[PDB]
């Protein structure tokens, strides 16, 4: 059946007022809105994922002394006696669980309540980054989602949202690698930067992965 994945619609990555806006965010609000209740897609179910940090996640550069938002880093492995790295971004702390910034926009956050759709959270680990809804960056802790997934007998899935380079790919890549047929409707997605050059880039990496991205 067919699942609808609704990326990190939230109030600190929508929101001008937020810590981490997407630019042309707002636009997706009322477009992702009508995709979630629109017949004719046959969604068998829609999950929605949320950003969920404690305010000491390690991503975020206010936790490391002298380290500015937007710098690099190299993340260690959590797994002891594993010694691999990863590179990071550290960013303005955002999506602090229990926090304005952690909402998922209101037009969203009503679909959700008055519908009763599945929230996974991602980020909820002090101690390392997640970009994909399903799992950490190191594969370590999973999500809910796969579990969620097949319960429900997913064999394709869409995803939306926001941010187009970080965690919408992420996630894509990731519902590949578990053998869902993945799509991308980059209509409703926006990258955090906004050069142009930037969806090609997405968008030729998730062709690698044969996920396949359309516009609509
Ligand atoms: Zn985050």
């Amino acid at each position: 059946m067919k699942t609808l994945i609704v990326v990190d619609m939230q109030n600190d990555f929508i929101s001008p007022l937020g810590s981490l806006t997407v630019p042309k965010g707002e636009e997706l609000i009322n477009p992702i809105s009508d995709l979630m209740q629109d017949a004719d897609r046959d969604w068998h179910r829609i999950v929605v994922t949320r950003d969920w940090h404690p305010s000491r996640h390690i991503s975020f550069a206010k936790n490391h002394k002298d380290k500015e938002p937007y710098s690099t880093y190299t993340y260690h492995s959590p797994r002891p006696g594993d010694d691999s790295t990863q590179e990071g971004i550290l960013w303005p702390v955002h999506c602090v669980k229990n926090t304005w910034g952690s909402q998922l926009v209101d037009q969203i956050m009503d679909q959700v309540v008055t519908k009763h759709i599945k929230i996974v959270d991602k980020g909820f680990l002090t101690d390392r980054e997640y970009y994909s809804a399903f799992h950490d960056i190191w594969n370590f802790h999973k999500t809910d989602m796969n579990k969620y997934l097949e319960k429900h007998h997913t064999d394709e899935v869409y995803i939306v949202g926001v941010a187009l380079e970080y965690c919408v790919k992420a996630t894509a890549i990731s519902a590949a690698e578990l053998g869902y047929k993945t799509t991308v409707l980059l209509d409703y997605t926006r990258p955090i930067s906004d050069d142009p050059e930037v969806i090609n880039k997405v968008k030729e990496e998730l062709k690698a992965h044969n996920i396949n991205v359309v516009d609509k």
